[PDB]
C-alpha cells in the first residue's frame, strides 16, 4: 500500500537483507515475487522500489515513474531496459574496494568523493543508457549510474551489506529524499 517499499530481490536471501535496513529506517517495506508485474505495484500504490540479485522480472518496473534503486545486477538490468548493455564477468572476485563517488547525486549525498564500498564477483555495466549519468566508478568498472529527471538510481556494490561502509546512508537519500518516504511510525 500506499507510503511502503516494494522489494524484488533475485538473490539468495529472497530480500531479507535489503528488508532489514529498510526496517531498520522505520520505512514500510514488502518483499515481493521478483516476476511480480509493474501494474500489480502501481495499483498497490507502492511509493518506490528496489531491485537486487537469467530470472524473469517486468521491464515495466522501471517505466511507471516510480522511483528505483537498482542494486547490483537490478542495476544491470536497469541499464539494459533503456538500451545499455553489460560485461560478462567483469568482477572476478568478491571484495571491499575504495571507489569515487559523485558527492552532488541525490544518492551519493553526505558522502566522501571516495567511499569503501562491497562488490560482489560478476558482471558490470558497458555501455550506459542514454539519460544515465555515471555516478561512481573504479577503472573500466561503472560502480553507479542515476536518471535524476525519472528517479532512477543503480549501484552496482551492495548497500545493504554493513561492509559497504555509509550503505545506510545511500539507503536513507533514496528512502527519504529521493522516495519521500517518512521514516516515522505510530505506537
Amino acid at each position: 500500500m500506499e507510503g511502503a517499499v516494494v522489494i524484488l530481490d533475485a538473490g539468495a536471501q529472497y530480500g531479507k537483507v535489503i528488508d532489514r535496513r529498510v526496517r531498520e529506517l522505520f520505512v514500510q517495506s514488502e518483499i515481493f515475487p521478483l516476476e511480480t508485474p509493474a501494474f500489480a505495484i502501481k495499483e498497490q500504490g507502492f511509493r518506490a522500489i528496489i531491485i537486487s540479485g537469467a530470472p524473469w522480472f517486468d521491464p515495466a518496473i522501471f517505466t511507471i515513474g516510480k522511483p528505483v534503486l537498482g542494486i547490483c545486477y537490478g542495476m544491470q538490468m536497469m541499464n539494459k531496459v533503456f538500451g545499455g548493455t553489460v560485461h560478462k564477468k567483469s568482477v572476478r572476485e568478491d571484495g571491499v574496494f575504495n571507489i569515487s563517488v559523485d558527492n552532488t547525486c541525490s544518492l551519493f549525498r553526505g558522502l566522501q568523493k571516495e567511499e569503501v564500498v562491497l562488490l560482489t564477483h560478476g558482471d558490470s555495466v558497458d555501455k550506459v543508457a542514454d539519460g544515465f549519468k555515471v555516478v561512481a566508478r573504479s577503472g573500466n568498472i561503472v560502480a553507479g549510474i542515476a536518471n535524476e529527471s525519472k528517479k532512477l538510481y543503480g549501484a552496482q556494490f551492495h548497500p545493504e551489506v554493513g561492509l559497504t561502509e555509509n550503505g545506510k546512508v545511500i539507503l536513507k537519500n533514496f528512502l527519504y529524499d529521493i522516495a519521500g518516504c517518512s521514516g516515522t511510525f505510530t505506537v
